[PDB]
């Protein structure tokens, strides 16, 4: 029920290129509980795994996913950038890694893996949620009960989650949150879904609880500064929410969130977290 979830952020993306099979093939090995997936929709309506809406940062191509067919996506090198960015981790095998489709991921792992899948605002990729729920259904990844689910769905978009919650009550949903300092150096939540972390209210969390089983807050801001506190975790737990902070790659930050009462973590290093869980 409150069992700790080791969530491999884009696979073991600290060891191999994110959202490639090179990265996904390490997750089971490194004892992760969930494989975290970001999805985009190609021009011919196929779901693929990629974080950005543009292919630029992680491939040798340029342009938006939505303007590209699955065929064009598939000729891109989605692995060489990693060898360049991280010379000390480079591998020849990473060269030429193709962008995975969500169906391919499901066909390869089936039920040996649990999936933690992110959606976007309904207006970004019209019909994405329905295509996603049909795919999940095709591979029997949705149980008819909430407890035996092989899938959680996560999103920054409350609208996207309320949509899914209306279609199927049996999928656990997680409300992602992003806290940052604004132009007046006041901390605000991106979507306006809660107060700043120091001042969250029961009501903030009870509202989330109407459609979601948990929250996923950023632990730090872009500067590297701590932005949530123990108080905040205590208030979310007391309202019966799971809490999955991102993106935790450092052992001391892992040990702190354990103590503060996180019930899961996004990490690029599922091996490090497993090790910290064993201490
Ligand atoms: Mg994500």
């Amino acid at each position: 029920k409150n069992k700790f979830l080791n969530i491999a952020h884009r696979g073991a993306s600290g060891h191999a290129p994110e959202h490639t099979f090179a990265s996904y093939d390490l997750v089971k090995k490194m004892k992760a509980d969930y494989l975290e997936l970001d999805i985009q929709l190609t021009k011919d309506g196929q779901l693929i795994a990629m974080h950005d809406t543009a292919v630029d940062r992680t491939t040798n191509g340029t342009g938006e996913v939505r303007d590209k067919t699955l065929s064009e996506i598939k000729s891109l090198d989605a692995g060489s950038w990693f060898n360049k960015a991280y010379p000390e981790k480079a591998k020849q095998e990473y060269v030429g890694q193709k962008v995975p489709t969500l169906e391919e991921i499901f066909q390869k792992y089936g039920r040996s893996m649990k999936y933690y899948i992110e959606t976007k605002s309904p207006d970004v990729y019209p019909g994405m949620e329905e295509k996603l729920l049909a795919l999940l259904e095709k591979y029997n990844l949705i149980g008819q009960n909430m407890s035996s689910s092989r899938v959680m769905i996560q999103s920054f978009s409350k609208d996207s989650l309320k949509k899914i919650h209306s279609i199927n009550k049996n999928i656990p949903l997680v409300q992602l949150l992003w806290y940052y300092p604004n132009e007046n150096n006041e901390i605000v939540e991106w979507s306006g879904i809660t107060h700043e972390p120091k001042r969250v209210t029961n009501d903030d969390f009870q509202e989330i609880k109407k459609y979601a089983v948990g929250i996923g807050p950023n632990l730090r801001n872009d500067n590297g500064d701590l932005i949530i506190n123990e108080s905040y975790m205590k208030m979310a737990r007391q309202n019966g929410l799971l809490i999955h902070p991102y993106t935790i790659n450092e052992k001391p930050d892992m040990r702190l969130l354990m103590k503060w009462g996180a019930t899961g973590m996004f990490t690029n290093y599922p091996d490090r977290l497993h090790t910290v869980l064993k201490e």
